[PDB]
């Protein structure tokens, strides 16, 4: 469809004493699945949450994504609305208390898609008459100045936009407030209208967006299992975001991926996010089970846990009770390509023929880039089912190649008179 939002998903976490001997594969099949609006937009979304040695029979994910695709008079797909919102708190084992800040993560997400106006306008009304941070933004092809991204950030939810080569050209970063005692806490979407400071609060960019531009965005139970940077702190706010180097290099892989699905590059920033993850907590059980060895290298690892006068037995208790893990969700953007967008309604309104065929000569530079178009048009995959689990994907073309043929041919013979 044109929108679509994750539903609320409950799963079985084994404690890390089970996961302790799973790779990668099993760990992610068992706590992740994907929610496929199109070749151009994607979501993954899961719990990587676990107990130390007890396992949570009722782990609900507390995290929403969201997206409404948007289109012109004509039917022709020009933007999108997109959210990611994480519910604050929960986890404990209280069923009633899940439910409720789910509501909030769900409504707040699904309130985000449904409202019409621009981003300042929308976080007004929904922020009127339980909290959750959201990251959300809105792209539209404006026809005299090309693609304008309006990106808002309230909590430790991550946005990056990337060009078509992966370059990173933007960051919406995430956002902690210190409450005392050592602790340092996102703020709220709700936290927004309680306050005069909204910008100490709410991270605001408005970007220029170029075709196949990527838009990546991350609750902290994804980008926070990556390499992370300080940006800055000032007495009571930090600004903090990915390692952008290390970033950078999960798509090496890519490099020679012809046009990748919104998919794959989810996948790929998962599973490297998931197995530091998984390594992480495999660490923790052998360290704790080795500094039980001393009956009262190891050092640097010990060090580096703890860091990124307490009593041992303390810590202990603290390690050993531990939960691990969170609600790990992430939404990937391309923006389209003016051209493929007019080629697709062509395609599936032919009752438009009239009215999009004069709108063809503005978008066609050559035959090449008409090649170019359908190309990329050839190589579009989807999920003819919305959700299913990450290992039990199945994607069909979006198109069939004989129909993209004859529409080339028609199209290339119109240009060449
Ligand atoms: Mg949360
Ligand atoms: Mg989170």
């Amino acid at each position: 469809h044109d929108k679509i939002i994750t539903g609320k998903k409950i799963i079985f976490s084994q404690s890390v004493a089970k996961d302790q001997t799973k790779n990668l594969s099993s760990f992610l099949s068992e706590r992740f699945y994907s929610v496929n609006q199109s070749h151009n937009h994607s979501i993954i979304i899961g719990s990587s949450l676990s107990h130390q040695e007890n396992d949570i029979e009722h782990d609900t994910i507390l995290d929403t994504s969201g997206v409404l695709v948007t289109t012109d008079t004509n039917g022709i797909v020009n933007g999108a609305r997109v959210a990611i919102t994480d519910g604050l708190g929960g986890g404990n084992g209280d069923q009633e208390e899940d439910d409720e800040i789910y509501r909030v993560s769900h409504s707040s997400c699904e309130n985000f898609l449904n409202c019409d106006q621009n981003i300042d306008t929308t976080l007004s009304l929904i922020t009127q008459p339980t909290e959750a941070s959201m990251a959300a933004f809105i792209y539209q092809n404006h026809p005299g100045k090309g693609y304008i991204g309006e990106f808002a950030n309230i909590g430790a939810g991550l946005i990056i936009i990337l060009d078509k080569r992966f370059k990173i050209k933007h960051m919406v970063s995430a956002c902690h407030i210190y409450r005392g005692f050592g602790t340092w806490t996102p703020p709220s979407l709700q936290a927004l209208a309680t306050t005069a400071n909204k910008d100490a609060l709410l991270v605001r960019q408005t970007l220029k967006l170029a075709e196949g531009d990527i838009i990546i965005s991350m609750t902290d139970g994804v980008w926070g299992e990556l390499k992370t940077s300080l940006i800055a702190q000032t007495n009571d706010r930090r600004d903090i975001g990915v390692d952008k180097e290390y970033f950078k290099t999960l798509f090496d892989e890519l490099t020679d991926a012809p046009y990748p699905s919104s998919f794959d590059i989810a996948r790929i920033i998962t599973q490297r996010a998931m197995s530091r993850s998984l390594e992480r907590r495999k660490t923790l059980i052998k360290l704790i089970n080795e500094i039980e060895q001393q009956h009262f290298e190891t050092a640097q690892t010990l060090k580096a846990i703890l860091f990124e006068e307490i009593p041992l037995e303390m810590v202990m208790h603290d390690l050993k009770s531990r939960t691990v893990g969170d609600c790990s969700t992430i939404n990937v953007t391309r923006i389209p390509y003016h051209l493929d967008e007019l080629i697709r309604g062509f395609i599936n309104y032919p009752e438009k023929h009239q009215i999009l065929a004069p709108l063809f000569k503005a978008r066609v530079k050559s035959e090449a880039d008409l090649e170019e178009a359908f190309h990329r048009l050839s190589l579009e995959m989807v999920q003819p089912e919305i959700e299913c689990p990450i290992s039990e994907t199945h994607f069909e073309r979006a198109f069939k190649k004989e129909t993209l043929d004859k529409t080339q041919a028609v199209l290339t013979h119109y240009f060449r008179i």
